[PDB]
């Protein structure tokens, strides 16, 4: 698809058997989602932006489906105010910026 | 152009006659630059990042070039982790997300 930026580029995703709304965010190095359970190992990380930092759990090799595409990547889980899909997974679906 | 996301989408901008590096951020609603001088009067604005909301300075109808494409719009000034070019100017230069 070609997605306009007149509005926030929100997509639905499936992860953990769960459906979630998320922002396609080229500014985010990694995908960050609100508190949820995920399988496997993880490690603690601090991520930050305007307003400061939050602590997240970093899970790797997580299966996610996005716009009918299945991708594998890192998911940061923690108290974010906005779920975003970061570059780490946008590359896997072949997403590019164009003007 | 077409910009992939394996690396941060950093581009050169020109504002106030000076060159600066900035991140193309489709997660940012607005355009937020590091502390700098801009002409005219400003207005207060609160923007929300991952660690919370903060006040920044809002300047309207400011000329700014993004990768050589000329724009004129709202530029916010404040303690942003990096210069970000948000949807208000990305739409202006005709930028979309594609996959
Ligand atoms: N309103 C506006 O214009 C606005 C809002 C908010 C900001 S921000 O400063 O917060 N900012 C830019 C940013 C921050 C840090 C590095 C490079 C660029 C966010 C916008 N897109 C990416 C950022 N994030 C997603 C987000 C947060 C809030 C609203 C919408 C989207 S995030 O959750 O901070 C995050 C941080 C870091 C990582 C990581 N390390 O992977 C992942 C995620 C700027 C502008
Ligand atoms: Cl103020
Ligand atoms: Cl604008």
């Amino acid at each position: 698809p070609q997605i306009t930026l007149w509005q926030r580029p929100l997509v639905t995703i499936k992860i953990g058997g769960q459906l979630k709304e998320a922002l396609l965010d080229t500014g985010a190095d990694d995908t960050v989602l609100e508190e949820m359970s995920l399988p496997g190992r993880w490690k603690p990380k601090m991520i930050g932006g305007i307003g400061g930092f939050i602590k997240v759990r970093q899970y790797d090799q997580i299966l996610i489906e996005i716009c009918g595409h299945k991708a594998i990547g890192t998911v940061l889980v923690g108290p974010t105010p906005v779920n975003v899909i970061g570059r780490n997974l946008l590359t896997q679906i072949g997403c590019t910026l164009n003007f």
